[PDB]
């Protein structure tokens, strides 16, 4: 018996759970990373039903529905002994989830270190979770060293992560990639940092007049809108926004310091442990930083 304090209250787990259902992408990733193949998982946001990078670790994992509204009947049918939920997706059905199986919840879906710690405790894989996080911390420390070596007096760089969607544009100031960049020592322009300090993670922008909020020494562009009915609309948004005088006046744009066509799965959708290491690898490549 283990008692866990989490985002939605306290949960008693009897035993070492062996049948876990993961209700957000990162939880699925973390379960696999901890050596526990979920019996059930929400479908992937793209490459449905299972992201290519992980699907061979999810063979026989049953799909329990879409992350915004998983199918409680399908979860029930799996006879899970642990459900991993989030307040952001599942707050309103948390009691219903708890009637099926002990359910633990993080606040959101993208804080993969919190997911890893919580799931480590819930699964009796605390030592495994610690080793995963040590590996990430090591990679972060090495990146900071290599970045300082390349950029010298210009380190730290300011970064922004700009996401073109079908009908608006976002800045992932925090969120999955924004928090990782923060770990890596990248900073934000003062106005963007003020948004973060005010508790904003993901900023939705509706006007090209807001483009200056994106200003940075380097800009990472992600084309992603999983639930758009028309994939072409993301490209239309990118075309319109990147064609504006505002975009052309950004520091990174002027200096040819924009990384375009980044993999949305690595940069946002997967949400998990494995992608964190991959994102850091991407940065060595896109920034031409010697792993020295
Ligand atoms: N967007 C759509 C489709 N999903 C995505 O594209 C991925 C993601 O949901 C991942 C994420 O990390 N969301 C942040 C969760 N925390 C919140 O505060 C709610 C924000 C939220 O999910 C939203 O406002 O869209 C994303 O939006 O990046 C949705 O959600 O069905
Ligand atoms: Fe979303």
């Amino acid at each position: 018996t283990t008692s866990i304090k989490h985002a939605m209250g306290t949960t008693e787990i009897k035993g070492k759970p062996k049948r876990v259902v993961t209700l957000y992408q990162g939880a699925t990733d973390v379960a696999v990373s901890l050596g526990v193949k979920p019996v059930g998982a929400v479908e992937s946001w793209t490459q449905k039903p299972k992201f290519e990078y992980i699907k061979n670790d999810l063979k026989d994992t049953k799909i329990v529905g879409q992350e915004p509204a998983p199918n409680l009947e399908e979860i029930s049918k799996l006879k899970p002994d642990l459900i991993v939920a989030s307040k952001v997706r599942n707050e309103k059905v948390y009691d219903q989830l708890s009637k099926i199986a002990p359910t633990v919840s993080t606040d959101t879906v993208f804080k993969f270190k919190d997911t890893t710690k919580l799931m480590g405790k819930a699964l009796g894989k605390e030592k495994e979770a610690e080793d995963l996080l040590k590996k990430y911390d090591d990679k972060v420390a090495a990146f900071q060293k290599d970045a300082k070596a390349k950029y010298k007096d210009a380190w730290p760089l300011k970064a922004s992560v700009v996401n073109f969607r079908a009908d608006h544009t976002r800045i992932y100031a925090g969120g999955y990639a924004g928090e990782i960049l923060n770990d890596l020592g990248f900073k934000r322009n003062k106005d963007l940092q003020k948004q973060v300090d005010n508790g904003k993670d993901i900023i939705q922008l509706t006007s090209k007049e807001s483009i200056p909020l994106m200003n940075a020494d380097h800009i990472f562009v992600v084309k992603s809108d999983p639930n758009a009915k028309d994939a072409a609309l993301v490209k239309k948004t990118e075309s319109e926004w990147t064609s504006s005088k505002e975009w052309k006046n950004l520091d990174a744009v002027k200096n040819n310091q924009v990384s375009d066509d980044l993999d949305e799965i690595t940069w946002n959708l997967a949400g998990g442990y494995k992608s964190s290491l991959k994102l850091i690898d991407d940065l060595y490549e896109k920034l031409n930083i010697e792993k020295q």
